[PDB]
């Protein structure tokens, strides 16, 4: 509550190649979400990586 994000990019955004980027500023905490039709945690690979 109260805590919210806005400025996603803070270097930690480099942990996400192909996925939503959200950085909780008030609580500096990186958090990315995968898009779709992809694999991995960072979402660097697109299918063919089960």
């Amino acid at each position: 509550v109260v805590s919210h994000f806005n400025d996603c990019p803070d270097s930690h955004t480099q942990f996400c190649f192909h996925g939503t980027c959200r950085f909780l500023v008030q609580e500096d905490k990186p958090a990315c979400v995968c898009h779709s039709g992809y694999v991995g945690a960072r979402c660097e690979h697109a299918d063919l990586l089960a």
